[PDB]
């Protein structure tokens, strides 16, 4: 299996999940994508403190079970999120402190895990317990104020409530190894494992953006925590701008770590994202697969037999043996591309960008004017439109994000001058290409 | 004078307008921009057929007058749009055909022009009467079916109704001289002039996109029509992607033809556009100027006597002599840029794209991780965010679209290694940059 993210991940014993919003389970466009692509589910909000215990001692597992049931019935495991957190607590808990609060925490953990006992693969017992000031220490919350040992207490309680569930510590900004926050969490987990504190995994939310960008050392971070004897999981992945290279990089980081259980992206479509403005997911609002989607799938499936091109290269048709060429090195918008004998020349040098464009001359983009069969493929000023974004299938076909159609050599032409158009993908040789 | 589009355009004896939507005049941010930048107004829908004559014989100018009143109150002239058209006809007119339709057409023209008699600078008497099948013939509508002479009849009627108004024939896809449609309208206009049919102008909608891309021959198209003895006007300008170069090219084409009266963009902010999806206007949804706005303004002001860096190039600050440099030529996202001795290296080669980005390495973008003062300017994967878009002002300053702040060398730094940040513009030497 390797046509969907979930199946591709399963090949290596891993999973590819998402965050499910109970309210969207009635939207077939939403559920059609979610049920097909993912084999792990996290309730976006339905299993949080305020949602499961609106009143102390008064547990409401309605919305939560709705998500749990849908997940299991559709062949997905579940990550419980989350049991002890300073954020999203019921109004009553936000007022508690010291001994009373500590007690409420314990009770809550027992209540939720009791109800779900033996059904949850991973539980984010404690979430975001460290600050971002740079000190590398605990953030000041009513929870921390109950004593520095709360985290440890939460995990012991957790193990007790349900020993079959993997207990994780979940946080954000602990992906970059050089960051103090990261080191603070690292030391704690090292401490816990040495003292025998029950903790089985560390969740790296992985919310990357210009404020806190992804860094290649992320893999080093995972390997380090892995060496401590705890599993690692990418829990809430979303990348501002959904760069193909970054998504693929995070994917390979997990595949490179034997203890990395899997990857979960925080949402289905960009429009479902808590940060839609950053279009940080793998699917467009119209449900179409984004450039990064294919980048992730290809990574999960084992990459290419030959190391991919590094900016600026040729694209020759398999059936013709000729290259994607812009007639007479023209640079005027609207010029339809053709096939031509391969040779070193700017008008045959295409660069695949992280945004999914196929650039030429530096600021011109492979462009599709329309979404139907026969649409001419031309060059046009780059502007980021979905009709200028393409997915590089591992089978050699290049699919337009917006149209869902393949680059096609008209009438299966192989001669110089054959024009390129969009057409239903057919696996024909006039729809397959190799990049250098 | 030269700070706003209207005032700049006025320095060449031309106007710069927009399309106003009555339902948006209650939006303060919209009116603030609209009132400041344009001196010519077109009702986006309020003066159309269905809006001005709901039932046959019953005129209604409430919606049209709201726009008109606002236009005059803010010192703008008005273009009446539109009197005879196959589209947006009220249902009672859609039902008409033959001589009944012909007289209805005439009756509509007299009623609307009568109401606005002496108040309209230009009237789009007839709109989109030519086919779009690429043959250059008449569009098949109930109007055309009343007889080939309907257009002529509309103009003669219009002249008599308000002799003070300039009578225009408006249409789209008539910008590229090679298109059959463009030639068909030319032939018609030429025929009207030779036979004495009253027509004073031809409006070129200029709705450019990858399906109907702007072409440099547009200038000849304008010249050709101008030669027939009529004025020309870019009436509904918007460019898919809003390329800075294309917006500048169109502007220069109009300024190159003495008979080109002015330029009207079809909307204020991209969010106000009938095609927001193509982010085709000059202003963002938050009201900030796009890189294309600056390009248009600079062109209106005559541009620079020194050609911009055609692909690649360095950026050197005046009060620093140093060139924008990426530390150790790194390629890691989040790397704050600095100033340094201008050497021949790629980590100093910045390309200003038509989308407004400052790219280095081919696919890395000058990025702003915030909007406030002090925000560190770094490089990040290009994805199109406004925090990656920049405007190159004529005063040598580079201001961030999203932030509205200027690139600034920390504490007036000038020595190698000075970090770059975002700070309120100040004409300070540590905020002016030169490029060659
Ligand atoms: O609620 C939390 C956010 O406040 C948090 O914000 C992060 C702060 O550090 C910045 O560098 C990040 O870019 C920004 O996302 O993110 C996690 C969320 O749970
Ligand atoms: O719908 C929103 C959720 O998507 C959001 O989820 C949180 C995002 O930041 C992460 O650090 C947290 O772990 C995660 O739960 O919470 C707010 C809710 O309104
Ligand atoms: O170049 C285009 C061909 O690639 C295209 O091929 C069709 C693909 O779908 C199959 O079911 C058809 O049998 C096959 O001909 O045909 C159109 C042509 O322009
Ligand atoms: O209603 C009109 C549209 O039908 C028209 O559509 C254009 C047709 O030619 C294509 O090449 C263009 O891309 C497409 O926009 O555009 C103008 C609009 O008023
Ligand atoms: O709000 C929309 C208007 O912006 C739109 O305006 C028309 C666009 O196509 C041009 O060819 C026409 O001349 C112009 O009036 O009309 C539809 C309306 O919903
Ligand atoms: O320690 C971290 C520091 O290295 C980074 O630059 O900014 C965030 C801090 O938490
Ligand atoms: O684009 C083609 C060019 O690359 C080749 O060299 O000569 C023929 C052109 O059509
Ligand atoms: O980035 C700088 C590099 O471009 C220069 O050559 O040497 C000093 C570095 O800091
Ligand atoms: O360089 C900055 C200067 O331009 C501004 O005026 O004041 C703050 C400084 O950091």
């Amino acid at each position: 299996a390797e046509s969907t993210l979930g199946a591709a991940a399963a090949q290596s014993g891993r999973y590819f999940g998402t965050a499910i919003a109970s309210g969207k389970l009635g939207d077939s466009a939403y559920t059609t994508i979610a049920s097909r692509e993912f084999n792990m589910v996290t309730a976006e909000n339905e299993m949080k403190i305020d949602a499961t215990e609106p009143q102390r001692g008064q547990f409401n597992f309605s919305a939560g079970d709705r998500v749990y049931n849908w997940a299991v019935q559709n062949g997905k495991q579940v990550r419980g999120h989350t049991l002890a957190w300073h954020s999203q607590q019921p109004g009553w808990m936000q007022s508690l402190s010291g001994s009373t609060l500590r007690q409420a925490m314990i009770d809550h953990i027992n209540g939720v895990m009791g109800h779900y006992k033996g059904k949850i693969a991973q539980w984010d017992v404690v979430n975001e317990a460290f600050s971002d000031d740079g000190s590398g220490g605990r953030r000041d919350s009513n929870l921390q104020r109950t004593g520095n040992d709360w985290i440890e207490v939460a995990f012991r309680t957790a193990r007790a409530a349900d020993p079959a569930a993997k207990l994780c510590y979940n946080d954000y900004n602990i992906e970059n190894w050089t960051w103090a926050k990261t080191q603070g969490v690292y030391n704690m987990v090292r401490d816990f494992k040495q003292r025998g504190v029950p903790i089985d995994c560390v969740g790296f939310q992985s919310h990357f953006n210009s404020g806190s960008p992804y860094n290649s050392n992320f893999r080093t971070t995972l390997q380090n925590f892995a060496a401590l004897g705890v599993d690692v999981a990418i829990t809430e992945l979303d990348i501002q701008g959904a760069s193909s290279s970054t998504y693929a990089a995070v994917t390979n980081d997990c595949l490179a770590v034997s203890r990395c259980l899997g990857i979960t992206v925080w949402g289905v479509r960009d429009t479902d994202s808590w940060r839609s403005g950053d279009t940080p997911l793998l699917f467009n609002g119209d449900g179409s697969k984004k450039a990064a989607y294919t980048a992730v799938l290809n990574a999960l499936n084992g990459g290419s037999s030959t190391p991919p091109p590094s900016g600026g290269g040729q694209i020759k048709g398999v059936g013709s043996g000729r290259c994607l060429d812009v007639p007479n090195a023209s640079t005027t918008d609207g010029t339809q591309v053709q096939l031509y004998d391969c040779h070193s020349a700017t008008n045959q040098q295409w660069t695949y960008t992280d945004a999914g464009e196929l650039r030429v001359y530096g600021d011109k983009c492979l462009d599709a004017a329309g979404t139907g069969n026969g649409t001419k493929v031309q060059i046009y000023s780059c502007w980021g439109g979905d009709n200028q974004k393409w997915r590089l299938n591992s089978d050699g076909s290049i699919v337009g994000v917006q149209s869902g159609l393949c680059l096609d050599a008209v009438g299966g032409g192989t001669a110089n001058g054959t024009l390129i158009q969009l057409y239903s993908c057919s696996n024909g040789s006039n729809q397959r290409w190799t990049r250098t």
